[PDB]
């Protein structure tokens, strides 16, 4: 109950940071295929990394491993963009995908349509850097999103406690009532700004062939033997 | 104020469109001839609607548009899950015209579709979703499908009607941030939802214009 504290939670998120992954532009000026290649390289060490931050989160580990899956699968691309906004957040007009790949909006050029995903993040960063978005908050957010991926007794708690500490966060800020009222409806509405740039991104990867099993996992779940 | 625009967006609502279903079993073609007819009419109220929202018709013609071209998608599936709330595993599209989570298989894809509103509309069942708390979200996602002072001003005096709402209920504070909490985290699934429906929609071309747009804007030459 308790290591699903407010103060506990915020605590353990804290400490569940993944750790920042380093890579290095080319030796030629980018093209399409050398800056998609980098970006992916980056993007698969992270995830490997989401996988073992997910695990940290209290309770985690106890949500069947249908679900933990799930959520992952659901959600990986808006964590990975929120992860990118939050280090982008204080220097406006650039993108810090890693320390020594500092690309600002222009250089996305280089893989056609990507500049379109580029703005989006750029501008959802602003918003957060407008409301001058905390690490606690961000903490809190990030693993939301993790939770608030699809829509049980589990999932719920560990969704609503995760609720309760961003809450709490924005509580020892200070503000009045009306202004933590005010910071919570803002801060989640960036929600619906950082699906859409997941949706956006994830449909221009796919640009660029399975069984179809939508029915058949409802055939399972209904028949109960889905993991 | 927020009682002023709740009045305000509860006499702001749009008619309710009235459509019947078609002679022979449903197709893949008479079903989506029937949602595009039934859209089509709703999103010719839905600019009447917009333009009686408080401080709308003041934001630059182009923002106007801007928003309901972004939302337009996400503003109708709202409508259509509030409409749907007390009648689960259905689809309220009218009165004349309901369907059941297994007639939309007549068009190949929409299933998916149909369970995320489902779904959706299932979790603000649960949520026990109040007409009043629904008007507030439906013009809040109109508003917050974008990303300036009087849009901010606009979207921020509808988000106070919100929590004023949710403060009239007398429950705790912890559950009045609870609650909003769990409403707006649903507006991610809506504008996923949306996502997924214009992906299917477009699935069945013209000039990019994007950097154009920009440079329009950083000329300031744009309406
Ligand atoms: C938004 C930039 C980005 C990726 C990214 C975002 C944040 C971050 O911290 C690191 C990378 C991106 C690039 C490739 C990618 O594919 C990986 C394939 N794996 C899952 C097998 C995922 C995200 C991207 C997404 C779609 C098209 C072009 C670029
Ligand atoms: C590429 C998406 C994905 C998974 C996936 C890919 C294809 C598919 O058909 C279904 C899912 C994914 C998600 C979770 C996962 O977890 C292993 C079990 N627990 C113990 C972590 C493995 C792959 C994923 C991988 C790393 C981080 C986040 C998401
Ligand atoms: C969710 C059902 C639906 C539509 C709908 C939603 C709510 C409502 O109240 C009425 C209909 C739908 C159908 C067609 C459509 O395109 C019309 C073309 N216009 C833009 C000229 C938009 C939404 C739909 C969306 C994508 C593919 C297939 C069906
Ligand atoms: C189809 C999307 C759209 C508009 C649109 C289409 C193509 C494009 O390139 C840009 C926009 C749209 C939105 C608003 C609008 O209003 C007119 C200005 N005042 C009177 C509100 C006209 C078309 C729309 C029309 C009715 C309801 C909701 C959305």
């Amino acid at each position: 109950l308790d290591a699903l504290s407010p103060e506990q939670l915020v605590l353990t998120l804290l400490e569940a940071e993944p750790p920042h992954v380093l890579i290095s532009r080319p030796s030629a000026p980018f093209t399409e295929a050398s800056m998609m290649m980098s970006l992916t390289k980056l993007a698969d060490k992270e995830l490997v990394h989401m996988i073992s931050w997910a695990k940290k989160i209290p309770g985690f580990v106890e949500l069947s491993l249908f679900d933990q899956v799930r959520l992952l699968e659901s959600s990986w691309m808006e964590v990975l963009m929120m992860g990118l906004m939050w280090r982008s957040i204080d220097h406006p007009g650039k993108l810090i995908f890693a320390p020594d790949l500092v690309l600002d909006r222009d250089e996305g050029k280089s893989v056609e349509g990507i500049l379109e995903i580029f703005d989006m993040l750029l501008a959802t960063t602003s918003r957060f850097r407008e409301l001058k978005l905390q690490h606690k908050e961000y903490l809190c957010v990030k693993a939301m999103i993790l939770l608030n991926s699809s829509m049980s007794r589990k999932l719920a708690h560990l969704l609503n406690a995760v609720t309760d500490a961003l809450v709490w966060v924005i509580a020892k800020s200070g503000i009045s009532s009306q202004q933590q009222s005010m910071r919570l409806a803002n801060l989640l509405m960036l929600l619906s700004h950082v699906r859409h740039a997941s949706n956006k991104g994830m449909e221009h990867l796919l640009n660029m062939n399975v069984v179809p099993v939508y029915d058949l996992l409802l055939e399972m779940l209904n028949a109960h033997v889905l993991r």
